[PDB]
């Protein structure tokens, strides 16, 4: 039912700039984390826990300081902005979505994924 | 020489969102403070969230009071801070202004503030 | 080159007002238009021609005596006064300007576009 | 919202060789044009259609520059052969969803930095 569809990615060359969009649709439920997951030539990066009440964010180290997730809740958009982009950071970005999960960075707690957009750092 | 402009502030139901945005141009240096913080009339300015960005890399710094709900971020090649506000309250109703500084011993220290932004008015009704 | 930054929308009644703004930075040149447009999920609302020596401004007949179109070249700053709103004001309101155009409100000769400010009228 | 990077350009001699890339980011749609330019003159540009592309060049390089996109890679690229020092500037690739004419530089809507080309 959660559908899931991510956009904004592309080439950038390293030490670059680049703000991925997913939009969601479907009975969420108002509690869950929403995630961003990357498929390097599938590793958590960034997640979101939204508590329906306040929200708590985490980011994966390699990621820590470059990348920032954000949600626009009117707009049903999580965004991930990532900067000081590295070669290492090359690979298919997919956003997941679920309701209840134990690691964040763990694919499979993820019940809802979109398909991806790719993301190449030369 | 450093110069900010924000833009992006507008009215919006509470509950509601609104992403707010500043463009600096002129000889920021790499590192230093790039903060938001608002004012109301005849109030003192308070610090809202703010990074420090070292030679590389950031960190993020927010009031207490918006924690959860703002998300402060940058677009280094556009030169952009942001600042994503979800589930506004009345009370963060304000003139939001951008502010860059080299120096600050702690970043919610307005008076550490070198450059300031004209600011964006955010009104929740 | 150049860059649009829009502000001042939102929410607000029937018979309300708004004032929008939009700051131009970068090599403009000298003439030219600075328009208004309204962009429902792009048709022309105001715009003003400086020929660099006066201007001259043009309304759309559905807001003519309620928007009112103004520039201040000191701050390169374009704004749209919009009183006495109605519903169907609502819509995404996009700053865009031009060298050249053959009509003012010809939205596909305008090559620099602001992201647009939303304006919901009630 | 669309993102372009230039690279590969430089310093060469006439009767030289270059290959000149351009990433692009962002939402871009799936239609439009994807050009090079020198400076404002177009070189050469490609539009891809929604099924797929033509392509287009400036008389004064045809049979000595090529240009061609990678989409996979989402990178245009244009080859350079028999430099001549005529062909020395700034080389910017930009991109639109809609033009009349591929060279007019006015209906392109995004633009990169470019990359310097000097042929002596
Ligand atoms: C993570 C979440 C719940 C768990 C899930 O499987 C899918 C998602 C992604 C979208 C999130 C959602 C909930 O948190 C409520 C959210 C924030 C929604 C976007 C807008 C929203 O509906 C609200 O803001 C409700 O007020
Ligand atoms: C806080 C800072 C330094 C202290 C100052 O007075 C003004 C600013 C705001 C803009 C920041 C800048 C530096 O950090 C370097 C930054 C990040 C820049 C935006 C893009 C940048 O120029 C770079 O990314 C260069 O590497
Ligand atoms: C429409 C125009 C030229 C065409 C274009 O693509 C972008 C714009 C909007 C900003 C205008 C500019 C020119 O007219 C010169 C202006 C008025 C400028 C704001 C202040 C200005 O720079 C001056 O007043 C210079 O005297
Ligand atoms: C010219 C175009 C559309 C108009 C625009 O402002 C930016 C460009 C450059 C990149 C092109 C794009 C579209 O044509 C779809 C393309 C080909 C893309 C490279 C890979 C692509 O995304 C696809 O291959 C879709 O199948």
């Amino acid at each position: 039912q959660v559908q899931l569809q991510e956009s904004g990615g592309g080439s950038v060359q390293a030490g670059g700039s680049l703000r991925l969009s997913c939009v969601v649709s479907g009975n969420t439920g108002s509690t869950g984390y929403w995630a961003w997951f990357r498929q390097g030539p599938r590793e958590g990066v960034a997640a979101t826990y939204t508590a329906g009440s306040t929200s708590m964010t985490y980011y994966a180290d390699s990621v820590k300081g470059r990348f920032t997730i954000s949600q626009d809740n009117a707009k049903k958009t999580l965004y991930l902005q990532m900067n000081s982009l590295k070669p290492e950071d090359t690979g298919m970005y997919r956003c997941a979505s679920t309701r209840f999960a134990g690691r964040w960075y763990r694919d499979s707690e993820y019940r809802a994924w979109g398909q991806g957009t790719q993301v190449t750092v030369s």
